[PDB]
């Protein structure tokens, strides 16, 4: 089997990006953070305290012939942007772009943090980094991914994120149509149950390439580029006006600046991340002050490859045995 489902930005920013996703029977169509940093799929529902919801579209498990209560199931999850939910968990038919799945564990959210609440675009989380993240308890619960491996044509998902524009995920297969030039492959750790590989460098706009490793997630729930201060510091050292600034949280430039590209290595392949992708816009709205899409990881305790970065490439999720990476122009 297959899957492929079209992937929207929430916003002009492209500050997450929202997938359709079907659960139960008849089908209840909720837009989900597909998520390849965390591993639970969590839903707003009609469990939700009412205070917390504002505007997102909920599943209501009674109405689902297929949904099932885990007995005595619980979940928690906490965020690395210090948002956070929690609830109980059903089962239930879950398809995303025509793959199904039966006996998804859904995981019904009965407390959900402020920014989720205030975010009216996203009706939950999927997660797609390895099960072994996943919070259910006392029975840990297998991701969307996992659940359809076995079914699927190839033991793969993957992502080709749209800059200001809409992408796509597939599951099963690779669309050779998608991307330029070969895919290169690299190796992944599970050990922290994320998607993590190691760069082999970088370069910033049309200067020469630094050899470096880099260790990272490939994370589709994260916004920005985040990367060890001294590649940040490089980066924005050629950008006229830009600073790192405190009582912001980050670097920023003036808008009348002109962005550098910015080029990780895959391997001996190269990612150009083209300048305009760098730039998420005024701090406050009417300000000069623009907010940098690449930003200092110290403290995260870990770089993250988000959007930013992953949506200049098409790139492959392999669950083959030993899981891989691969990474591709388009």
């Amino acid at each position: 089997s297959t899957g492929s489902a079209t992937t929207t930005p929430i916003d002009s920013l492209d500050d997450a990006y929202i997938t359709p996703v079907q659960i139960g029977t008849p089908a209840q169509t909720l837009n989900l953070d597909f998520d390849t940093g965390s591993s639970d799929l969590w839903v707003f529902s009609s469990e939700t305290t009412a205070s917390e919801v504002d505007g997102q579209t909920i599943y209501t498990p009674s109405k689902s012939t297929t949904a099932k209560l885990l007995s005595g199931a619980t979940w928690s999850i906490s965020y690395g942007d210090g948002s956070s939910s929690s609830g109980d968990v059903y089962t239930d038919t879950v398809s995303v772009g025509g793959l199904t799945v039966t006996g998804q564990a859904v995981e019904s959210a009965k407390k959900v943090s402020s920014s989720f609440t205030e975010d009216s675009t996203i009706d939950g989380l999927l997660g797609l980094a390895f099960s072994t993240l996943n919070t259910v308890s006392p029975t840990q619960q297998k991701t969307f991914f996992d659940n359809a491996k076995a079914s699927l044509d190839s033991p793969v998902f993957t992502a080709d994120l749209g800059y200001h524009a809409p992408g796509t995920y597939n599951f099963g297969f690779i669309d050779t149509t998608a991307y330029t030039g070969s895919i290169t492959y690299t190796a992944v750790s599970t050990k922290q149950g994320f998607w993590e590989w190691t760069s082999t460098g970088y370069a910033v706009g049309s200067g020469t390439f630094k050899s470096t490793s880099i260790d990272g997630i490939a994370d589709t729930g994260t916004t920005l580029l985040y990367l060890p201060a001294t590649v940040v510091s490089a980066y924005w050292a050629q950008v006229s006006g830009a600073k790192s600034s405190s009582s912001v949280g980050g670097y920023v430039f003036p808008c009348s600046a002109t962005l550098p590209s910015f080029t990780f290595g895959v391997g001996s392949a190269r990612i150009v991340i083209p300048g305009d992708y760098i730039d998420f816009g005024p701090i406050s709205t009417g300000s000069s002050s623009c907010f940098g899409g690449i930003q200092s990881s110290a403290g995260i305790g870990i770089n993250i490859f988000g959007d930013v970065a992953l949506k200049a490439a098409f790139v492959v999720f392999n669950g083959a045995t030993t899981p891989t990476l691969g990474f591709a122009s388009k």
